[PDB]
């Protein structure tokens, strides 16, 4: 009850900022996550013993892949923490509980391959889940860990509150399918501009939580340039491995995943910032003005990629 987590001063201060990097010390990541739950939710939200045991089972079920790993899980949870802390009164008690857990679980048991690759490989998961293949797997894995003895961190919720939180977590994990992002943001754009956006409309909240999930999931592009640049290496290491596997199935991969087109990476980052990142943080800032630092950091990084193309780095 009276057992807080406390971080060193530099971390205590920087963790509140959107651009915080959780650092290379893996053994501190669980404590950083519990710290965020305690300040975002309260020290009473979860039984500490059950929470710690849930965190270590989730960690164990992330794989040693270059990007879709345990560090990504905690990084995406920190961005959600930052959004929630800067928008105190906009979110219910169940949403704060659900969304930090959703972010930690959103890529559970990722193998470093896209939905496309599973479908062309004809992976068993592509027969079990025809769309959002990995995302339905990630939610399924989340429910599994929640049902290990001693792992039900939601045990003190009523039957109906329990169903609401698992429903929040399910929609939040499905929304990390970037194929669903484009249409979700277009709808949010129209609703905001025609003034029909209503946060008491549950279907509207769902859309806004979906955009938050895309924003947290892409947060590599909102860090300081040195973090953004070194994370891009991890991202492309997965993409190029998938490219290699596409070639092994007798399929030329898209350029994004072809390691023979390393030269085109800076221009590929431009298209991605313009087509996905900038629009994502723009619409998010319109709906949640205090998330403007994410849009500002994204724009800074776009400018850094333009400088790479111009040979200034
Ligand atoms: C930065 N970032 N963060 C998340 C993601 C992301 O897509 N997701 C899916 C799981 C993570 C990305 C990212 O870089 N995405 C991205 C998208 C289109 C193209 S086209 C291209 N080039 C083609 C031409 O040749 C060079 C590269 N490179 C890219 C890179
Ligand atoms: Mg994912
Ligand atoms: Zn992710």
């Amino acid at each position: 009850g009276l057992m807080q987590f406390t971080l060193p001063v530099r971390l205590c201060k920087e963790i509140e900022l959107f651009h915080f990097d959780i650092g290379p010390f893996e053994n501190m990541w669980p404590g950083i996550f519990v710290y965020m739950v305690h300040r975002s939710c309260g020290t009473s939200c979860f039984e500490l013993e059950k929470l710690c045991r849930f965190i270590m089972s989730v960690k164990k079920n992330y794989r040693r892949v270059p990007y879709h790993n345990w560090k990504h899980a905690v990084t995406v949870a920190h961005c959600m923490y930052a959004i929630l802390q800067n928008n105190h009164t906009l979110f219910t008690d169940l949403e704060r509980k659900g969304l930090l857990i959703a972010c930690l679980c959103h890529d559970l048991d990722h193998r470093g391959f896209s939905n496309s690759y599973l479908q062309k490989f004809d992976h068993p998961l592509a027969a079990l889940y025809s769309t959002s293949t990995m995302e339905q797997h990630h939610f399924s894995q989340t429910v599994s860990i929640l049902q290990l003895e001693g792992h039900n961190i939601f045990s003190t919720l009523s039957s109906s509150e329990y169903e609401q939180v698992l429903e929040i977590i399910r929609k939040a994990i499905i929304a990390t399918d970037l194929a669903l992002y484009f249409g979700n943001r277009k709808q949010l754009e129209e609703m905001y501009q025609t003034g029909s956006l209503n946060l008491n409309n549950q279907s509207h909240r769902d859309r806004v939580i979906g955009l938050m999930m895309t924003a947290c999931d892409l947060c590599s592009v909102t860090k300081l340039w040195p973090v953004t640049k070194l994370t891009a290496n991890d991202i492309y290491a997965e993409f190029w491995a998938e490219g290699d596997e596409m070639k092994k199935l007798g399929i030329q991969p898209i350029p994004m995943m072809d390691r023979d087109k390393k030269d085109e990476v800076p221009q590929g980052q431009l298209g991605f910032y313009n087509a996905v990142a900038i629009p994502c943080y723009t619409t998010l800032t319109q709906i949640l003005p205090p998330t403007e630092p994410l849009l500002k950091a994204c724009r800074d990084n776009l400018s850094q990629w333009e400088k790479v193309i111009r040979g200034e780095e």
